[PDB]
């Protein structure tokens, strides 16, 4: 009733308000921004807005004690792939997003191939108590087939001692012992576990099956060279409490110093992350880069351990289960960041004389295209961080798609054709439609998932926008028609109504 409606209404759509939400946080306890998730109140300073969505950067961040990864010293692989020093970014989630291997110019695109391991010449990271020494990568997949996956795990367990726990961790500014309660001397995240060969296999993330580096080697001294990989990865010890994408992030928050690192070498930290809604798997990516298609950037496969692949951002409705999360996805995305199903039935809009709604203007149209394709050239022409992908974007995070003839909420919706429009406006508001699905930059493409939108959203259509029916009429907005007072008529009731 009355003025909260439209306050109501503008609380729920402030969740596709991606430039204002899809922001670069740090957590930070001394922070401004809170949110009470559950039990656990998050504290975050939010660093800059608008965070690219297609592909997004931030300075990397390090407040622990040493402050190694924002060493000169420490490698960031985004130093090389994209010219600075940066942490994968972007506060929502983004559903369908996957880290694809291709071609230099995009085609080839293997969706699949980031879960293996990656190979950044890190294990063994030591062998001083091996009969016979290594380099580091001896004991990694082979460059050939690398993936994006971070290792699987390192050492027995994390924190490995005491001093990790509180030197290391408890002192990190972003560290929290009840956030990462999982994580600590008390209560040890295990990789190889000792309580339970004089152990049991688990890993610090993912939930097994994967191609990653030869933890144990040949030996009966585990660790120590020489090495056979691919070893086969293990899932987590318990996954139970990891039941989103926001809870996928907390694992990578709170695993940072489970990981080795010595001058010169990959620094991690801040990873992003993949999280699948259908198995509730939360792999950890060792890569912050998300897009590389420069001269020198490898293609599927290489033996120069120094290259890096090209890679590309790559959405399909078959990708819909997955979802890319960085380390700092905010605690509230439900209500400020877009769900993972596509819109059915509605067409983004504006508010109109209070109460009604009018389509935005579409910024650019594409024809004869399906809702897949719809969807996945918004998020193509969405937004990007770093200096070269300016040329492809184009600021477009919502899409409206018309179906010629199709009820996009029915099984036909899957193969419809018709025309998408793009857009750069806020949207205030939905209208409905039998033939239109609704997009957003960060949703999943597969049209047939789409859901219904929270009524409040919708609104009828201004159908009497620039109808001016004179002072003898008033436009019917049910109709877009003028209403005529008696005794006059015509298209805008400026005749006199004769009677026989």
């Amino acid at each position: 009733m009355g003025s909260s409606t439209s306050t109501s209404r503008a609380t729920y759509m402030d969740r596709f308000n991606i430039p204002k939400n899809h922001v670069d946080l740090i957590w930070d306890k001394d922070g401004t921004k809170s949110h009470t998730r559950g039990n656990t109140t998050y504290r975050w300073t939010e660093r800059k807005s608008n965070v690219g969505v297609y592909v997004g950067y931030s300075e990397m961040y390090d407040s622990s004690a040493q402050a190694y990864c924002q060493s000169s010293s420490a490698k960031i692989d985004t130093k090389t792939t994209v010219g600075a020093p940066y942490m994968a970014a972007g506060a929502c989630p983004n559903y369908g997003k996957v880290i694809a291997f291709t071609k230099r110019d995009g085609s080839r695109s293997d969706m699949t191939r980031w879960k293996n391991e990656i190979h950044a010449n890190v294990m063994p990271h030591s062998t001083t108590s091996c009969a016979s020494r290594a380099d580091p990568g001896a004991a990694e997949v082979a460059k050939s087939i690398e993936g994006f996956a971070m290792y699987a795990g390192y050492l027995t367990h994390c924190p490995y001692n005491v001093n990790v726990y509180r030197q290391d961790m408890v002192t990190d500014k972003e560290f929290d012992s009840t956030v990462c309660n999982f994580v600590t001397e008390s209560n040890p995240l295990r990789f190889l576990d000792t309580t339970q060969q004089p152990y049991t296999e688990y890993a610090f993330h993912g939930k097994g099956g994967h191609k990653g580096y030869d933890y144990k080697g040949q030996t009966s001294h585990v660790g120590c060279p020489p090495y056979n990989p691919p070893h086969v990865t293990k899932g987590m010890k318990d996954s139970s409490w990891i039941t989103g994408p926001f809870e996928c992030s907390i694992l990578s928050r709170c695993t940072t110093h489970c990981w080795p690192y010595k001058s010169g070498g990959n620094c991690f930290r801040s990873l992003p992350a993949m999280f699948d809604m259908s198995t509730g798997e939360c792999r950890l990516l060792g890569y912050h880069t998300q897009d590389f298609r420069s001269s020198t950037c490898a293609e599927l496969t290489t033996d120069d351990t120094n290259a890096f692949y090209c890679v590309r951002p790559m959405k399909t409705a078959a990708s819909s289960n997955m979802v890319y999360v960085t380390s700092h996805t905010r605690p509230d995305h439900e209500t400020k960041c877009p769900p993972r199903e596509p819109l059915k039935n509605v067409r983004w809009g504006v508010v109109s004389k209070g109460k009604y709604c009018k389509p935005m203007n579409a910024r650019a149209s594409l024809s004869n295209a399906t809702a897949e394709q719809c969807g996945q050239r918004l998020f193509m022409l969405s937004s990007a961080d770093g200096s070269s992908l300016s040329s492809q974007v184009r600021g477009y995070h919502w899409a409206t798609f018309v179906a010629t003839d199709c009820n996009m909420g029915e099984s036909c919706a899957a193969t419809a054709r018709g025309k998408c429009f793009f857009y750069s406006t806020v949207p205030e508001c939905l209208i409905h439609s039998p033939t239109t699905m609704a997009f957003t930059s960060l949703s999943a493409v597969d049209p047939s998932i789409a859901i219904d939108p929270d009524s409040i959203a919708v609104l009828p259509e201004d159908k009497c926008v620039s109808v001016d029916c004179g002072a003898h009429g008033t436009c019917d907005v049910a109709t877009g028609k003028c209403v005529c007072e008696p005794g006059f008529t015509g298209e805008r009731c400026d005749a006199a109504a004769l009677v026989p």
